[PDB]
RNA sequence: AGCUCUUGCAUUGCUGAAUUUUUUUUUUUUUUUUUUUUUUAAAAAAAAAAAAAAUUUUUUUUUUUCAAGUCAUCAUGGGGCUU
């Protein structure tokens, strides 16, 4: 067994959800990883159901060396792919983007 | 200038040995999506998927060490020789 807490985790939830928010709204780029593979499905769900082109997501194993950025692979695997933005294939072939 | 004179423990080259076995695991083509460089365009880069596959009658080819061998293969350093 181990511990517990509810105040904090949901003080600590909700601190790291404003802080998604001005990071993403800050023009930056959010990277979304669990590299579990029972809960990949949700994450799947997560990259179809998703709006922002900013939210990234990732669902298979950590490769390495994905972040040493050695040779120029112009960002690694979880970076600006089809995989990593799903939604974005889909939603340009619908071509419609919620767009104003 | 010429040595078939020496020195393979001065050498180049080439080879011996068993070190007898390893030489397929790796790319390329195509697709999809996207982004790097240049005043109407190619490459480039990145995520994934599929196929093509890797030379010759089947052995050659890739291989580590012995001052291993050869100055008579030629060469050539040194020394010797030229009634």
């Amino acid at each position: 067994a181990l511990f517990f807490d509810p105040a904090a985790t949901l003080s600590s939830t909700m601190r790291a959800l404003h802080v998604i928010r001005q990071v993403l709204e800050k023009d930056g780029h959010v990277v979304v990883v669990n590299s579990n593979p029972r809960m990949r499905p949700l994450l799947r769900e997560a990259a179809h159901l998703c709006l922002n082109s900013n939210v990234w997501f990732w669902a298979d194993d950590w490769l390495p060396g994905c972040l040493a950025e050695t040779d120029a692979r112009g960002g690694h695997c979880p970076l600006l792919s089809d995989k990593a933005q799903p939604n974005r294939q889909i939603m340009a072939e619908k071509g419609l983007v919620f767009r104003n």
